[PDB]
């Protein structure tokens, strides 16, 4: 079926396929410093546009309050002119209180034009600020890229190191017995290989019955879980 000492090879194998993939977190922690804050400086950026497209739709608002103010003075206007002409005094009245109406349209146009220009301010105090930000992000990236791509490099060449050690021992392994392996590890990856725990598959979990179990520990061979298809083997047997 496969034999102690081909289960053996794949062991010392599988050790370092998992020393290649284990190194990946590795890469990650070492640049999280770094792409902590390039993905910041970037947020930011961003944050900067968007406010920019907040601030001209209320320079749009902006600009229609004040054709409505500019309306309403032309009416003022064409009020007192008409109270200057008059016709008796029925309306001297009449005509201030409109007048009065169309004064206090236009102090509530005053009112939300100042409101939407304080509002378009503060988001420039805003950018102004995280366009600060976006500086100090900038001058840390540059601070920690030296080392980090240095530290990365040397973990690659690690990667290497240990592939060059698994040709070496894939070329001494039946070949046969390799295939199996990899067959299993496309899908498996570095749940290829398992002991077993308890009685049940270290991979799979699910209890194994005790022709199987004895099989492992009694017989000198290389077993797969009958359920999952994972190679199996007693710490020792
Ligand atoms: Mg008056
Ligand atoms: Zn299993």
């Amino acid at each position: 079926l496969g034999s102690n000492t081909h289960l053996k090879q794949l062991i010392e194998i599988s050790h370092l396929d998992k020393e290649i993939d284990s190194l990946e977190p590795l890469i990650r922690e070492k640049r999280k410093d770094l792409d902590k804050a390039l993905n910041d400086k970037e947020a930011k950026n961003k944050a900067i546009l968007n406010l920019e497209e907040e601030k001209l739709a209320l320079k749009l608002q902006v600009s229609k309050n004040e054709q409505t103010l500019q309306d309403t003075n032309a009416k003022i206007a064409s009020i007192q002119k008409k109270m200057s002409e008059i016709k008796s005094e029925r309306e001297l009245r009449s005509l201030n209180i409109e007048e009065d109406i169309a004064k206090e349209r236009s102090n509530q146009a005053n009112r939300e034009i100042e409101n939407l220009q304080n509002e378009i301010k503060r988001k420039s105090e805003k950018q102004e600020d995280l366009k600060k930000e976006m500086l100090e992000l900038e001058k840390l990236a540059l601070e920690l890229e030296s080392l980090v791509e240095n530290e990365v490099k040397n973990i690659k060449e690690t990667q290497q190191i240990i592939f060059k050690k698994k040709e070496d021992l894939v070329e001494k392994t039946e070949p046969k017995i390799y295939s199996f392996y990899e067959r299993i590890r496309r899908w498996a990856k570095n749940t290829s290989i398992v002991t077993i725990k308890k009685q049940a598959c270290g991979g799979c979990f699910i209890r194994l019955n005790d022709k199987i179990y004895t099989e492992v520990l009694t017989s000198g061979d290389m077993i797969t879980c009958p359920y999952c298809g994972r190679i199996l083997y007693a710490e020792g047997a």
